[PDB]
């Protein structure tokens, strides 16, 4: 079946080498309708669209809390250091000698009022809206979030607990205790205040409140970073958080946020310039990530362009016979190499194109990489078609339409095993949850199809053109007006097979170094096997930027300085009758209720912060409205009136609504069916004052979801994970979070009336990016063995080699890729889907290295092993080195200057890995393996060509 495709491929290559401008034609046209479907490039830059599996677990989750609680808030922090500012010492009243930061004196604090106060009054332009957008159209204001004021939006900083008054922070007073006096200052309130946040009246000889402006109390480590435990006064770092209200993709209120996003951005800029000597400013908009990963997707274009360049120039003087120097110009394939690398663009820009032609949505960082890998297998078929093209001698008389058809007929085959075993590995590495690798490996799949189909057509054309622009004494691409004069036209032996014969093949078929080279090679093997076990499992962040980032610097702060990570909403799905007794009994942490319940679990949970990733025992919404239902003056009925039996507030203190929330209680209080349903919306709808410092709408108000009769359909409950640092951290706090949720769900769901169906679930923004790392190393393996399977199986159909030559094949792909893995491990590449991708393109391109020489070694008549060996070196590992190995190196040896990390780890390295072991494998390995234990020699299947080249010659 070989001569088959054979004697069809040299009819083929006969009949496109006789009409050459036809076929050109009949070849571009197609190209040109394909790749004229770019205009449609609906280019999604947005995180969430790229990285996340739409179908998974995480995007249900997060559908189902973004859709009953609203999504995640848009974080814009800032966190200010001061490291030359030296430590001093406090005598506090109250508390002992307290050491006090440099960052935590009184005039970086005013600096830091300055620039709060100046971002809180920000106003951009909005082209779409025709006005100037206010900070409190767009902030997050958790108090009153319908008719917000500047005063009403969530900003947490340190001076938060001065409620930005800068009378209240330059405030001191004369406090005596026990006999003696002291000067009480702003850090007294500071110490009180991070002690206690939820307080209205300080104790420090001052009536000053704790609570922010907006009137929601600000947790320590929301202010200040840098301390480790209660000891806050030698806090390192200040951070002030700019919470916007988050809108789905397609509001127009998004462009609102990141217009004045871009604003705070360049303020930022301008104060971080501002103070060089006192403060060392890192800050980041939740635009940042994507704004910095598209600026570097565009500035790293020439460094890309010049790839191709590099090929196209590399296979245009290396294709080009220098033995005389007169006729060097008309034998240089400038012509050629520029076609070749024409046609491969022409294949990829027609991919890209087609697909953008159903309406799939991709990156500039998809549509970036793409050409390369598709041009690194492309270009190797061009060299090793024109190679064979130069080596095969001409018969006498023979035209030059039969010459090339016979060239194509002979290196066709292969080259169709290449580009189907490529095309194959692609759209099986096209099975991976993320959209962004899946659309990655479906346009470089079918860029090789119709790489090989233009290859075949256009390509052969051209060929046929050069050869008779050559043949007719003109030169190469200065020709036309050129038909002067040349000497001799056919020259002698090269260069390359000159070494491959004479220095090479000899050596690497010694007596010894058959030896030595299979030792060396099992040696290398047993190491990366040992290797591969130590690979980290993880893409975190500060590889998707460049190393000249702002962010860079942000997180090396929001690593070093921060003491909790993001909030963990345990939310609870529907099915729980919270009225009843039994109900909110699993659920509070108070006195009466069951032990292990809900929060008493997360607490315990909490306690352990290393073994489960939680630093903050959870907020409880129950806990704390069964707390603000107590016998105290919180919630109180009017005893008569024309609003008896209704809530009057805790701001009131009239004589008329003197009668206690519920009856005289006789121990733990429970709020009956009626009374729960009736007072929940109320303690909702509470605002925190000095009187009833319990109150809902502070923290519990987005935090419980009631039906339009007062049912609650769902509600979560508030943990902060520890600060994680590591992809593996992000992995781990999330493993660890759904199974402790899990266990609480198993004792919740032994509750009279609770739907079997219900489920607790830890929703964290970063849920949807890191859960994919939970099970990417079975379908890693999986998805690796699918692809090893069919590269064997069309390697012994269509080659039609022999058991012994399939399996050396097979052999010598899983040596190369345990190899690529051990370094992998070993050089600091991570384990994930863009290093998968890559690995099963290192699958595909193997079979390049493999196979051809294993051909060369199987067709041969040559009596002995080591003869044959020694041929197979020769010719094909020539073709091999020439083509594949040194097409893929000045490619490779250009994505150096990436300067994205991203590319530069896992386009440059790990593809220069994969390149050079592929060589050492199939050029050092296998030549040796195959003169051991190479296939016996078949004198039909070489006796059988010559029926398959006469009959159709
Ligand atoms: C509480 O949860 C309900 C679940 O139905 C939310 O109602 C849905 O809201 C989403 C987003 O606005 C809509 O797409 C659905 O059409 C709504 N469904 C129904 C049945 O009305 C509700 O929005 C949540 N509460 C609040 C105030 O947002
Ligand atoms: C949730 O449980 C409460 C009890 O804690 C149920 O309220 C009772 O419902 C029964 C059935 O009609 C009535 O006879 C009682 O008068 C109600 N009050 C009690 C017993 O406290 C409530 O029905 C349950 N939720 C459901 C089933 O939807
Ligand atoms: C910030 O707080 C200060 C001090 O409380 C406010 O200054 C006023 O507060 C008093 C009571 O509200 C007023 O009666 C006085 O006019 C004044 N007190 C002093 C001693 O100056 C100030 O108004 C607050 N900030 C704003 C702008 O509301
Ligand atoms: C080595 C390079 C030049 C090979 C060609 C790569 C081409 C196909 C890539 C590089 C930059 C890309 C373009 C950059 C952005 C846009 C603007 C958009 O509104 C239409 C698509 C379009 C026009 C892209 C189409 C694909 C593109 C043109
Ligand atoms: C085939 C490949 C090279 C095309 C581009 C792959 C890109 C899109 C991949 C590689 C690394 C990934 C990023 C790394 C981690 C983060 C941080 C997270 O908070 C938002 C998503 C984001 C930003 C990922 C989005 C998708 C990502 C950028
Ligand atoms: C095919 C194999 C044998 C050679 C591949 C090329 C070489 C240069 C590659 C393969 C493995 C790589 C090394 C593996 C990891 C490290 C450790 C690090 O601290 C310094 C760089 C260094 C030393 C790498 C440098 C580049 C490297 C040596
Ligand atoms: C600074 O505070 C630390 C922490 O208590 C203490 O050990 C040390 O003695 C203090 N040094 C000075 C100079 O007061
Ligand atoms: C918008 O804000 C700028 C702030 O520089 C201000 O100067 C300008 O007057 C504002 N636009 C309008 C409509 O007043
Ligand atoms: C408080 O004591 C300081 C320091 O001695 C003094 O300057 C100030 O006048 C005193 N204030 C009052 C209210 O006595
Ligand atoms: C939580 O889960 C199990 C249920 O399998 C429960 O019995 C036990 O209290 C907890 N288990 C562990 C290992 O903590």
């Amino acid at each position: 079946t070989h001569t088959l495709l054979g004697q069809f491929f040299q009819g083929w290559g006969t009949r496109v080498a006789s009409w050459p401008l036809t076929i050109l034609v009949l070849s571009v046209i197609p190209v040109v309708a394909l790749a004229a479907g770019l205009v449609f490039t609906e280019l999604t830059t947005d995180p969430v669209e790229l990285w996340s599996a739409p179908n998974s677990q995480a995007r249900s989750e997060k559908a189902f809390h973004d859709q009953h609680f609203g999504p995640f808030f848009r974080t814009n922090q800032v966190i200010l250091t001061a490291p030359n500012r030296s430590s001093y010492r406090y005598d506090s009243l109250l508390l002992g000698p307290k050491n006090f930061s440099g960052i935590l004196d009184l005039d970086l604090l005013l600096e830091l009022l300055e620039l709060q106060e100046r971002l809180r009054h920000l106003q951009v332009w909005s082209p779409e809206a025709q006005r100037n957008i206010s900070l409190q159209d767009i902030c997050y204001a958790p108090l009153n979030p319908d008719n917000t004021s500047l005063y009403d939006c969530c900003i947490n900083s340190l001076l938060q607990y001065f409620q930005n008054n800068r009378t209240l922070l330059l405030l001191t007073a004369n406090q005596t205790l026990m006999g003696q006096t002291s000067q009480v200052d702003w850090k007294d309130h500071f110490l009180y205040c991070a002690n206690a946040p939820l307080t209205f009246k300080d104790g420090t000889a001052l009536a000053l409140s704790c609570m922010a402006d907006y009137g929601a109390p600000v947790f320590p480590f929301l202010a200040i970073g840098g301390y480790k435990g209660k000891d806050y006064s030698e806090a390192e770092a200040l951070i002030m958080t700019f919470s916007l209200n988050n809108y789905p993709a397609g509001d127009p209120r998004l462009a609102q946020a990141k217009l004045w996003e871009e604003a705070f951005l360049e303020e930022m800029r301008a104060f971080q310039r501002r103070m060089a000597g006192m403060f060392q400013v890192t800050f980041m908009a939740e635009r940042s990530l994507e704004d910095e990963i598209n600026r570097t997707t565009a500035e790293d274009l020439p460094i890309f362009a010049t790839s191709y360049i590099v090929i196209f120039l590399y296979i245009s003087l290396a294709l080009g016979s220098y033995s005389s120097w007169s006729r060097v110009m008309v034998d240089s394939k400038a012509t050629l190499g520029l076609g070749g690398v024409a046609v491969v663009l022409g294949a990829v820009m027609a991919a890209m194109g087609f697909f953008s032609y159903l309406g799939i949505r991709s990156s500039l960082v998809i549509l970036q990489v793409v050409p390369f890998l598709v041009l690194s297998v492309g270009a190797d078929n061009i060299f090793i078609f024109v190679l064979e093209y130069q080596r095969l001698p001409r018969r006498p008389g023979e035209p030059r339409e039969v010459h090339i058809g016979r060239a194509l007929g002979r290196v066709a085959p292969s080259m169709l095993l290449c580009s189907l075993s490529e095309a194959i590995c692609f759209f099986l590495g096209a099975l991976t949850p993320m959209p962004a690798v899946r659309t990655f490996a479906l346009t470089s799949g079918l860029a090789v199809i119709l790489d090989f189909l233009l290859q075949m057509s256009a390509f052969v054309a051209l060929l046929s053109l050069d050869s008779k622009r050559q043949e007719a004494s003109r030169l190469d691409v200065c020709c036309c007006v050129k038909p002067q004069e040349l000497p001799p036209p056919g020259q002698g032996e090269g260069l390359l097979l000159g070494f491959f014969q004479k220095a090479y093949a000899p050596f690497l078929l010694h007596w010894i170094t058959r030896g030595v080279v299979l030792l060396l090679f099992l040696a290398l093997f047993g190491v990366s096997l040992y290797s591969m076990c130590h690979i980290s499992v993880g893409l975190d962040q500060e590889l998707a930027l460049p190393k000249d980032s702002y962010l860079l610097d942000y997180f090396l702060f929001l690593n070093r300085y921060f003491e909790v990570g993001a909030p963990v909403y345990f939310v609870t799905t529907l099915g729980y009758n919270f009225s009843s007794e039994a109900g909110m009994n699993a659920i509070c942490s108070s006195a009466g209720c069951n032990n292990f319940s809900f929060t008493q679990k997360i607490q315990y949970a909490t306690e352990f912060p290393e073994q489960s990733y939680l630093a903050i025992p959870a907020s409880s919404w129950v806990d704390d409205f069964i707390d603000w239902l107590t016998p105290s003056s919180c919630c109180r009925l009017y005893i008569s009136g024309p609003n008896k039996d209704k809530f009057c507030p805790s701001t009131v203190n009239s004589l008329n609504c003197l009668k206690n929330c519920m009856s005289i209680t006789m121990g733990s209080v429970r709020p009956s069916v009626e009374q729960f349903h009736k007072y929940l919306p109320w303690f909702l709808n509470d605002r925190p004052n000095i009187k009833c410092p319990k109150g809902g709408l502070a923290a519990y108000s987005t935090s419980v979801n009631l039906t339009s009769d007062g049912q609650v359909l769902t509600s979560r409950f508030m943990a902060y994970h520890k600060p994680l640092k590591n992809s593996q951290d992000y992995t781990e706090a999330l493993r660890a979070a759904r199974e402790l949720a899990a266990n609480i769900t198993a004792d919740l769901r032994k509750v009279p009336g609770t739907d079997p169906a219900f489920e607790v679930f830890p929703y964290t923004i970063t849920n949807v990016f890191y859960e994919q790392y939970l099970t990417i190393l079975p379908e890693g393996l999986f998805m690796l063995s699918l692809c090893l399977v069919p590269t064997f199986a069309v390697s012994c159909l269509l080659l039609g080699l022999d058991l012994r030559s399939g399996l050396l094949n097979l052999l010598s792909i899983v040596m190369i890729l345990v190899d690529t893995v051990g370094f992998m491990a070993l050089w600091g590449i991570s384990y994930n889907a863009v290093s998968l991708i890559n690995l099963v393109s290192a699958v595909g391109m193997s079979v390049e290295f493999v196979s051809h020489i294993t051909r060369s070694f199987a067709i041969s008549t040559k009596p002995t092993w080591l003869e044959r060996a020694k041929e197979a070196t020769i010719s094909m590992g020539s073709a091999v080195f020439a083509g594949v190995a040194m097409t893929n190196l000045p490619g490779i040896l250009v994505l150096g200057l990436a300067k994205a990390q991203l590319i530069q780890i896992f386009f440059f390295r790990l593809n220069l890995l994969i390149t050079l072991l592929g060589l050492l494998h199939g050029l050092v390995f296998l030549p040796v393996i195959l003169s051991y234990v190479g296939p016996d020699v078949n004198p039909a299947l070489a006796l059988e060509q010559k029926r398959a080249e006469e009959a159709v010659a």
